[PDB]
């Protein structure tokens, strides 16, 4: 064990916790992406996913940060539903109220009223082939004012998602219902695919998190399986390349890093590990942040397929007219970026 190491990965964690709570706007709120002249910035997603990031330390200042995030979602009571969306002018969706269930446990609140309410709600969601879908079709298709859009199938954006089932699954209530459908799309390669990111890590972490967290040994060869996968995903130099990023995602290399932490045994993994924590730690900018990676993608409402959806441009980088579906957009002010790589690292640490 190298104490500098240690002492570094202290200075890193502890400069980016700094980064995010002074990131946080007037009323106390983290925000991020942007649907320019359009549904705008994220708010009530960010923070439940921020908050929950940041569940994971131990400091009396943050606890506090979390506690107070909680008491802004308890005031975004507007929907009917009791659910959360990814601003206050949105409608509510499954995946923004499934982070919101998981600060709320941090903070002791899973049995508050509004929970209750609020995972109820999620029941709505389920889909006859066990997944979450992340929009109810009447509550998207009222928000959505395209002409082009407005007799086209909702059915990709209203199906069952891996990546938002994945997120709910983290939630007892809710793990053994999803079993099945988490079982049944992992790849032969070992991975899963979602629905909104470009980047599987996430979707393959928090996949295999939800099925180590269950207990049941008939799932553990696809968790070791995520794992293989998440090593040959991981470069010698410690991080995950991308088409984007040939020389490493911040992203995807902190949602690899919380992959490798399913298998504490293996030799070749903690060595991995190792090498992504070195490699975050090179990459942190003088401000504790890290640059933004957090590709969020907007397929058209109809598409059940994005993975197959070879189009994808980069929305900030379209030159001339553009619209969202069919782009990319990303973590503008790179707190959702920051936040994932402090809880990666936050983890990863004791493992060294
Ligand atoms: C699910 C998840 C990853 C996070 C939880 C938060 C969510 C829901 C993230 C996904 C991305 C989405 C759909 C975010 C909502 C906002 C919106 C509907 C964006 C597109 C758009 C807007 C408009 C418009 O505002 O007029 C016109 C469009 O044609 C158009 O595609």
């Amino acid at each position: 064990l190298l104490y500098p190491k240690l002492n570094q990965l202290s200075n890193s964690i502890n400069a980016a916790v700094a980064f995010l709570l002074e990131a946080r706007n007037l009323e106390g709120w983290w925000q991020d992406f942007n649907f320019p002249q359009a549904a705008s910035i994220g708010d009530e997603w960010v923070t439940a996913y921020v908050g929950t990031m940041l569940a994971t330390l131990p400091y009396a200042h943050v606890h506090e940060a979390l506690m107070q995030a909680w008491e802004l979602l308890k005031i975004r009571d507007h929907r009917p539903t009791g659910e959360w969306g990814y601003n206050y002018i949105l409608c509510g969706d499954a995946n923004t109220t499934g982070w919101a269930l998981q600060l709320a446990a941090a903070v002791g609140a899973s049995d508050s009223e509004r929970a209750q309410q609020a995972r109820a709600a999620l029941a709505t969601h389920l889909q006859p082939n066990g997944g979450i879908a992340t929009f109810a079709e009447e509550s998207i298709r009222a928000y959505i004012k395209v002409p082009d859009l407005a007799n086209v199938s909702f059915q990709g954006w209203c199906g069952a998602h891996t990546c938002v089932s994945a997120a709910v699954a983290a939630l007892p209530e809710f793990r053994s219902r999803l079993h099945d459908y988490l079982r049944v799309t992992q790849t032969s390669q070992g991975n899963w695919e979602g629905y909104w990111w470009s980047d599987h890590e996430y979707t393959t972490a928090l996949t295999a998190e939800a099925l180590a967290a269950g207990g049941q040994a008939a799932d553990q060869p696809s968790i070791e399986q995520a794992v293989a996968w998440g090593l040959k995903r991981l470069c010698p130099q410690g991080f995950v390349a991308t088409s984007k990023h040939p020389n490493g995602s911040t992203f995807a290399t902190a949602w690899c890093l919380r992959l490798l932490l399913l298998n504490t045994v293996d030799a070749e993994v903690k060595a991995a590990r190792a090498a992504a924590i070195g490699w975050l730690l090179e990459q942190q900018r003088p401000n504790g942040s890290w640059v933004s990676s957090a590709y969020l993608r907007i397929p058209y409402p109809f598409d059940r397929n994005p993975n197959q959806f070879p189009h994808w441009r980069y929305y900030d980088e379209i030159e001339g007219d553009k619209r969202f579906e069919g782009s990319i957009i990303f973590d503008h002010n790179s707190i959702f970026t920051t936040a994932t790589v402090v809880n990666s690292l936050v983890k990863a640490a004791p493992m060294l």
